[PDB]
């Protein structure tokens, strides 16, 4: 069931913005680890005396890394005379965010038809305003409302049809064309103390509907009309034998925030080969692999979708597989992206639901909680 | 002239500690960019609820990257019950340092015979105490005094004869054996507003002597008895046609701090080949190369030290060459290591002064200020 209840026209995920202490080092690490190209910049060299912002791209995936400069460089500016390219940026907010939460996602940005309308309708329907609509160079409108914790949902709309005015394309010499196959953001997941109030709030101001589904958590997924913007939310389940990873997140993050970004690959085997080659030379580490019992059990579960060789390739790379009533999901999780056991990345590829592929084909892998549990006990035997 | 006036027994540079917002991402970037191996850690996985600290090594060079966790994880601790492995660490100091200065060096650590004695003698001779001597596991003593700005000179002494108690050696799987030829810290350089008072202060409490030398700055070099610990200091020269890079540093750094680390390579050609291969894939960028006039002029200056092929290899890699009355210096400078135009790295190799090689052989490259100026005008013609 999809009531198509969006209160404003939503297109696709546009970008994810990380708030950093040093944007250069995080961006360079992420570029090498994920195979993303340096695409645009806004910093001292482009006249921005307020913040350093670096954009990485892979296909349609856009990761932005932003850090504040010394406020002294811009102490004579006021908002009408600002040299910031992102007018919602605030030195104090950014330092406070980073000191509270560590490295993490500040903004989940979606492209909409009209960011001013999206903002107005959102706030009229209960959204907490974070940054009012501002028109940049008569070309792009950006607005922000609170999503959960200190994460904002950012609306971006373009008059035309390059990232944002005031960003400059990066010189080709500094722009090595890395590509490990990642192509777009599939979903972005928040952790909260209480799922109910978080869902009611977000669904209330967006009109996003609950996406039909089918340890240590309860979850639900909010989706736009064409189910291409997917915003799952988790809450902890307390009292369990094993401590909830959602609760650990909330403790180390100092509350609610973005838990994981799931990045679609056009070839998850190539993506994982390339990422695993770089894990110990500056890239990202992956969660410990499931026991061989897990891959022995894949024949019964997905032997009609994956060949024995493709299954054994999943086993070499530690890839998990789950299945819906409509499609199949290949997925794997990185270790946390930074110092704290908080945000991590998921790499996914979806098989099925061809019409274009429909959103959320194969689900989100919740069946892998029981399958992992089973395969662990089976391997113990 | 070397009066050998050290007020306590100094051995060698021991490590450099960076204070970070996220130690993981900075350490992984530096590891790949410089060819340093992950050697030790102190973090949540080792029981440290206070700070995340990661040690990189290349030869005798030790770079430590430290960031604070949420204070909530350790809110019940007091100093007698701390789980920090570096007892001088303070959440507030670290956040304040990073918010003021951005990514940069907090501690220049030298190994001494007796860190408690070094501390006491230093303070008795004018050093501003920063952290009193603390004995770790009855095995290592660490103490800190102010050096300049918010940079401390850290004394470390060992009863024995592994990094520090509470650090664990890094698993081999996570410890890829990168090596681009870097072998030790040659010198560590501070920028200050006024050279005179800074020299008087540091030489006053160390007994370090002025190392015999032979644009936009005045400088002097303080040296230990065997001239193996080398601490140059720069001040800006104002009114110049071109704005002093020392003054730009002080503005963007919010005052005095560490300007550059010079890392000795056992093969600067290999080091620069390896670093330049990685500049645009997560590593470090280098300053723009000098004009070919500079390398045309190298024959007259160092043609008795470098062959034509070795000179042309300097030209391919952008390496600068200077000469003392005793030796020759090969050097090159990176672009700033992070967002701010503040700290950068120098790669150096020294030729001559064989006895072992004596410290500071060939100087610090101050002759390259005029040689670069000349070669630029000559290439314009
Ligand atoms: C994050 C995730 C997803 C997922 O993507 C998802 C949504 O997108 C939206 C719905 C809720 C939802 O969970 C799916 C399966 C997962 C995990 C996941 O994180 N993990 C864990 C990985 C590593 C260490 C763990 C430690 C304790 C507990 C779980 C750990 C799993 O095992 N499975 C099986
Ligand atoms: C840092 C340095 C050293 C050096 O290592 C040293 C000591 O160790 C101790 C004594 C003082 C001292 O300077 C030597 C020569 C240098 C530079 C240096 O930084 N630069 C610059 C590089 C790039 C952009 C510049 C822009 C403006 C002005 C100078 C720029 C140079 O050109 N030369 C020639
Ligand atoms: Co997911
Ligand atoms: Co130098």
């Amino acid at each position: 069931k999809n009531p198509k209840s969006d209160k404003f026209k939503v297109k696709r995920f546009h970008h994810i913005e990380f708030w950093c202490g040093d944007a250069t080092n995080v961006a360079r690490r992420f570029s090498w680890g994920l195979g993303m190209r340096f695409s645009a910049k806004s910093d001292l060299s482009t006249g921005n005396m307020v913040h350093a912002s670096y954009l990485l791209t892979s296909g349609d995936l856009r990761f932005l890394f932003t850090a504040p400069y010394s406020p002294s460089l811009s102490a004579g500016e006021i908002k009408p005379t600002t040299t910031a390219s992102i007018p919602s940026f605030d030195h104090g907010s950014c330092r406070s965010f980073f000191s509270s939460h560590g490295l993490g996602v500040r903004a989940v940005a979606i492209e909409v038809e009209d960011a001013e309308s999206a903002f107005s309708i959102s706030v009229a329907n209960g959204a907490i305003p974070s940054s009012p609509p501002i028109v940049l160079n008569e070309a792009v409108t950006i607005a922000e409302v609170k999503l959960y914790g200190d994460v904002v949902l950012r609306y971006v709309s373009y008059k035309a049809e390059e990232f944002l005015p005031g960003f400059e394309r990066v010189e080709d010499a500094s722009s090595f064309p890395l590509d490990y196959g990642i192509r777009r953001l599939d979903h972005a997941v928040g952790n909260v103390p209480e799922l109910g109030p978080a869902l009611t709030y977000v669904a209330g101001f967006t009109g996003f509907h609950q996406f039909a589904e089918f340890s240590g958590l309860n979850s639900a997924v909010l989706a736009s009309n064409d189910e291409m913007v997917l915003l799952p939310i988790n809450e902890p389940v307390h009292g369990t034998k094993r401590k909830s990873q959602i609760q650990t997140y909330l403790e180390h993050n100092e509350g609610a925030g973005l838990q994981h970004l799931a990045l679609m690959s056009e070839d998850i085997f190539r993506t994982l080969r390339e990422m695993r080659k770089r894990s110990s030379i500056g890239g990202f580490d992956f969660m410990p692999s499931p026991p061989p019992t897990y891959y022995q059990n894949l024949k019964k579960r997905v032997g009609d979708v994956l060949s024995d060789d493709q299954i054994k390739e999943c086993e070499e790379l530690g890839i998990l597989v789950d299945r819906d009533d409509q499609g199949t999901l290949l997925q794997i999780f990185t270790k946390p992206l930074g110092d704290r056991p908080t945000i991590f990345i998921e790499i996914i590829q979806r098989v099925g639901c061809m019409m274009y592929q429909s959103g959320g084909c194969g689900g989100f892998g919740k069946g892998n909680f029981s399958e992992l549990f089973k395969s662990i006990e089976e391997y113990e035997k």
